């Protein structure tokens, strides 16, 4: 039921069924440290990043043909869910992510020369890092499967549920320019304003977060590819960075381009830390917008009571605003992400950060739970808003 | 392979191996919310919470023998771990933790039917609200069942673990006080320590960490359970809540104890506020020793080379040999978590309303990652680095020899201008303070390291 | 209108009606650093700091006798405000405060030469270094100027302004037992409780306050001053420690003590760190009971109206919660200082932690800030609080 | 001494040479929390947005002549710095800043009315709230005043900051290609980079600074200007914004707007806490190029001691000649406050409710000091630190050619085999790589150091 391996530390044992090699089996031994792994979508990721740099070496003449088909292949089934067993490794590893580095290349390898031995394992016919891993570093390679990560999740989770938000807040406040309510300020009653005029102030918010988006990801579009171990670009070929980046660019049809200054992609992650600040920002638009329909929902008696909102579960006949509960719980890990994202920024020393792991995992922490709960918040509360105008009619004719 | 039940709202299928129930599955489909589930450890609380809480109004002749005695079996089977697959709910819920509540309600009763009836599921002849929620709200359940949790994570992985690190560092420590190295403040050289003296410091840390704990407990003993639903106790009898935490204090073995204001349990988590802050202090710490760790074994050439971390792995595809500081970087990562963790918490403490604090779940997710991860890491730390470092002693020496500030170490010895003499002849020929203690014939190389001395 | 100073980098020009030296000049010069100045209570502390010292250093046997009373008349003077104009540094110097450290040790010099040559500056017969700060490093001085600081704004500042609070809301709600009230989980309509009921948990969270504080003090209390250079002692006599301790605990009526390990006292400042966690968990506190407050004097119409607050200045007629917005802003202010004091805490490298100034200034700003908002608060709203009665019955038998 | 004045709430007294009135004077006697006035560059945008509101009024007929030419002249007159003891007021005051609206409201009034009359103080001819504040709300003002410092203190303190240490980094590091150093990642020996290409990293972060506030400036020129009280823009001319978005823009030459969407302006300020963002992330930057010098200047003798920074000052009392990296140490605990001041800025940001943001004060307060302390430090750290550091060229090539990872270098130059052969002899003996390859006869002193350049 075990298979060997072996790596410059010596012989160490893995179970049969599974693809990984030593250096995987090693680390999952030594940091036993609580149950996160690293996030699919960063798996997915670098495994694209090994797919591209396959082609570009490849077409440099540094690859045999049947090995550049078969990490392709290989490849092409990790990225069909098929391996989703073989990527055990926790977050909380060598913060330059070495070990989820080599769990992929070890992957890779291994169906490969399955494949072409049919025997799985081993560095023969491919090998890790002589094949897989050729002309890369960890430390280029780990950053680039960041930013390549960060956009995909950026564009494929958050931007749709900003948008199906910024929708339903405009559809259904459409015709709430006949409903005369009364504004708070410093929660004291105030002058007169529409329903609708009060959510343009969100729609507003919403549109400002999209537009923030955009300003924030120029900088994750750079990848760091090619700079290797310090930032030089030894044991690269020169046009691998911009090749590379073009044959990223048409696989995920997004605008990858290298970064021109390779030492900073390395040594930092400012362009994280400034995205996970337009995050953090939307976090308090979020807050806000959440906030207000809470207290504009608050009753059924005793409250405001200007809003109804959507009851979809059980002091008996007490309905509860559970979807701003959700979301502004979230808001909250949101913002106290970032402040992780941005110490973690701040310790780099001369050519490395070495927090990679921690900055990622909060990076697409925030964009899956902002998603996630936006998308719920609609559906179960935004879409169903339905204003009390008695009630609305009634507050106003009272004011002083 | 489905089951149907039932709650005000209506009809709804549940998958028939799973013991949930309505109210369950709705939440289930509501919040689709990323993947994080309500920690292991919070579940066994609320599961102790429930164990209790049965065996009070059964005591107060509020549940029948048949339905107590089945409801105490159904929860040692959830004790045990055989239900770990039914409680599928996440943390990103309703704000006061009552699908949860009701997740653990449901569960305990569906076993219970099955085991009086043959069948599971359902709300006869066990009632999640009736009997295993009976005289309960989660706004009272929740709280009680954040505390309990946090001091059994506490407890069973922290205190252990910073005991580990204490321990570790005292016994290797323990005769590093011949070895001689050279101060540094502002990075810059300064005058000498032993290697102990050094490594005291960091165990003074980890010794007040733990003080600070317990300090930091005082409150988390304190248990909610018996406010019910805004903190008057109404539907509650008198008595319920003093007896409740005895019981708690007796399968646990810890001194917990009922809050005296119930109101202050319900509208706030102040205590897992300031908890929360002691965690933030003890990631504070453990930053700057795993910091220390890395920048003394910083090389092993071009580096400071005093001390000789253990070699797990290899460090580098392009560069074979080389070996990074691995377990100094998953912790000082985890505290930059915790840091994080702290601010969450903070600013979700802050935001209650008048009867409650509808922020429990995602406070109580952060409390307990915070520590499972210190612990976690600790434990990593020591059995994978502390436990072996080594000083590199030859390096350590010739690093000492090197500082200029010697100087001052040598005034009282010598006298101030004789010191003068042997500083000027250094610059002069430049040699090192030694050589040229030597070479004026004041000061043999034996008689130089027994004046550099602390004393 | 000049005198000339000097040290080993040479000659330096200080305006003539100026008591400070070359070192507090050079600063002042090159730490142009806006102009936020070293606290007064912290100054304060390190006069006191001097004092002590010089006491224990005259029972040394190790100061003349008119050296040691003339530094002692010295200090007094700066103690009753004679020299508030002398003390110019910024915060934003060196990460040591030597250069505090040495403006005290300049000042006092200064004053004691001018008592006893006639002419005020230079180190004869008094050396700032020889005499003022013998046997000291800004290293062991700095931090225990920090602890004697804190501990003496504790109790002079937070400590009494949380007991008005308490005092004042137990007084205020002694009687409002037969006020029964509508409760809201969620802002939905809840059951029923007493309004003294609700009073009693903001009187617990103050109670609970002042509890954390005293644990929070106990490591405060424990001070640096012996430990020199790197923490060894070099240059300070056996019992120093000890005897400078009950110096200074005699003359604060204070129970201070010796540190028991200094190289913990040199290399960090958690101590500090887990005191601003207490001030982080009374910001909490605060920032729930002000908006609570807000939120039940909220109206006059459209609000809950529970409350009536004090009405202290002038949409005419709309009267604004103004002390709960002035309290609540100072709660984030805290909660903001104690993240910088966490992160530069975590800054320590080997035998000392240079971040000391930005620990001690965001401590003591939000002990002062703390102290002085809810006093204020108390005075001009909380004491004039009053129940809108009829508008809470009506409230309470409309609840289903 | 004293001068009596009026508001809705009765009579109150002014010390006689102070311009400020009842209403400022109530605010000052109510809020005695701290000494933290109100920043200059606050005022003075407040005293700007004044001058174009009333230019606008008067524009539109609603000032007469007489009380529009002595508002204007009045307002010069504070923006030329003649009444800076006229803003007593705390940060800690009313959420929307509103009596500090009414402060400059007061003294613009009382300055005009010692001009027409020969009194200062008081309602006529010109009156504070009828005339100074006519068509305006602290509500759109306070915001507008926020933007309008905002945008002012970027330009004038930050972005020319920013450009003096980039242009100081680009000017010392020019012919710094030559010096070639050793690499380090995880803090251990690597491959070499050019000093040169290690500051091109550094040069790179401020470039990006740069960029990123450019952007992050786009939403602050937004000005809520007009929206009155709760943004429906009663009490305003259909105009009014257009105009006095233009009038400012005239006035400071910089590209200011009216925003679309007044209640987003008013009930919010996300445009400053996505600027706080970038403040933030600035100090992150800033904090990795400050350790960066820290460490690569440690020593003298006892770190890495690969550049030579100024000495300014001495370091130390007891040990004479030390001196520490004290502007490194001053510009870090810098940023270590703008990181806090961020999450102050957030949690008050995330703080709105319905109509209005009340949570203002605290909000630009923090802003500013941000902007000022990166500004002044950034300058004072360029002025005593980067432009008088030094490389040690002799100690940077000892370093490098102790690195056992240069083999990785040699490969392709010398091949797989020989350069392994080398390695070994290294070992063996125990000397540099460089030492070995010459006793081999693979490669001399000059070849070795040709191939190690990083091409
Ligand atoms: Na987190
Ligand atoms: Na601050």
């Amino acid at each position: 039921n075990y298979r060997i391996e072996s790596d410059s530390f010596g012989e160490i044992q893995i179970e049969e069924k599974f693809y990984w090699g030593a250096q995987t089996q090693r680390s999952l031994n030594n940091f036993k440290i609580s149950k996160q792994k690293m996030p699919k979508i960063l798996i997915r990721a670098l495994a694209i990043l090994k797919k591209c740099a396959a082609q570009v070496n490849y077409e440099f003449g540094d690859l045999e043909y049947k090995i550049a088909t078969s990490i392709d292949k290989a490849i092409d089934r990790i990225l069909a869910g098929e391996f989703e067993d073989n990527f055990p490794l926790v977050v909380w590893q060598t913060g330059s992510g070495t070990q989820t580095n080599m769990n992929m290349n070890e992957v890779i390898a291994s169906i490969a020369n399955e494949e072409l031995t049919g025997k799985k394992g081993g560095k023969f016919p491919v090998h890790p890092n002589d094949h897989v891993n050729k002309g890369q570093s960890s430390n280029d390679s780990f950053p680039t499967a960041m930013h390549i990560a960060t956009v995909l999740a950026t564009k494929q989770q958050l931007i749709p549920a900003l948008n199906n938000l910024l929708t339903y807040l405009q559809d259904k406040s459409k015709d709430w320019d006949k409903i005369i309510k009364i504004g708070r300020t410093h929660l004291q009653d105030a002058t007169p304003l529409t329903l609708k005029q009060e959510f343009s102030g969100y729609i507003t918010q919403i549109e400002y977060a999209l537009e923030r988006i955009e300003d924030a990801l120029k900088k994750v579009y750079l990848l760091a590819q090619g700079g290797t171990a310090v930032g030089t670009g030894i044991n690269s070929k020169i046009g691998f960075d911009i090749k590379f980046a073009q044959k990223v660019a048409e696989f995920t049809q997004q605008p990858f381009k290298t970064a021109p200054n390779k030492f900073e992609s390395l040594a930092a992650h400012d362009a994280l830390v400034e995205f996970s600040g337009t995050l953090n920002t939307i976090a308090v638009s979020l807050m806000k917008i959440a906030n207000d329909i809470r207290l504009l929902g608050s009753g059924p008696r005793c409250g405001l009571g200007e809003l109804h909102l959507p009851e979809n579960e059980p002091m008996p006949g007490k309905v509860n605003p559970t979807q701003v509960e959700a979301l502004t719980m979230v808001c909250t890990q949101v913002m106290g992400n970032h402040v992780t994202v941005t110490i973690a920024g701040s310790n780099g020393h001369l050519e490395l950060n070495v927090f990679k792991p921690v900055i990622i995992y909060n990076i697409l922490q925030s964009i899956e739970l902002l998603s996630d709960s936006v998308n719920s918040f609609v559906t179960h509360c935004v879409k169903g808003l339905e204003p009390n105008i008695a009630r609305i009619n009634t507050l106003r004719d009272k004011s002083l």
